[PDB]
């Protein structure tokens, strides 16, 4: 919906803490997802013969992804909404080429949030976790719009 500066200012202060340790975020975020909904592998040809965390974490290609994933992501928080130009490049390769369905990227930021909360004990609060969902609830709603624009169904 709409964030409040005090929201986006939170959000913000969270995610210097992301860029601290980029890959560190992005490797333990794509583990967590693949951990807590498996299907989701299924979809990446890159990764699906991974069948284990600890083969997970041992992939350094799958710590590079999670670099790109989150620079990306990191580009599109940064705009604190304004973000058409972030997501028409991203909708475009997730619904047509990768094949996406939206429902992942619920997934993906429940990952995220899990993940702040484990890397970030004692500095990742209620006040943060509510701003954060709602950056990432605004991110998935417009990646959806997007799709649509493309003329699908996510
Ligand atoms: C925060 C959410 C996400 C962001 C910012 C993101 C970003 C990216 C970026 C930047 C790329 C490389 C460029 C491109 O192809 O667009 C990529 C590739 C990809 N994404 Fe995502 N992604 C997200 C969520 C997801 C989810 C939830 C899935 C699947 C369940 C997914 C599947 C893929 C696949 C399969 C590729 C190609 C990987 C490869 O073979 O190299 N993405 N994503």
């Amino acid at each position: 919906m709409v964030l409040s500066e005090g929201e986006w200012q939170l959000v913000l202060h969270v995610w210097a803490k992301v860029e601290a340790d980029v890959a560190g975020h992005g490797q333990d975020i794509l583990i967590r997802l693949f951990k807590s909904h498996p299907e989701t592998l299924e979809y990446f040809d890159r990764f699906k013969h991974l069948k284990t965390e600890a083969e997970m974490k041992a992939s350094e290609d799958l710590k590079k992804h999670g670099v790109t994933v989150l620079t990306a992501l990191g580009a599109i928080l940064k705009k604190k909404g304004h973000h058409e130009a972030e997501l028409k490049p991203l909708a475009q390769s997730h619904a047509t080429k990768h094949k996406i369905p939206i429902k992942y990227l619920e997934f993906i930021s429940e990952a995220i949030i899990h993940v702040l909360h484990s890397r970030h004990p004692g500095d990742f609060g209620a006040d943060a976790q509510g701003a954060m969902n709602k950056a990432l609830e605004l991110f998935r709603k417009d990646i959806a719009a997007k799709y649509k624009e493309l003329g699908y169904q996510g």
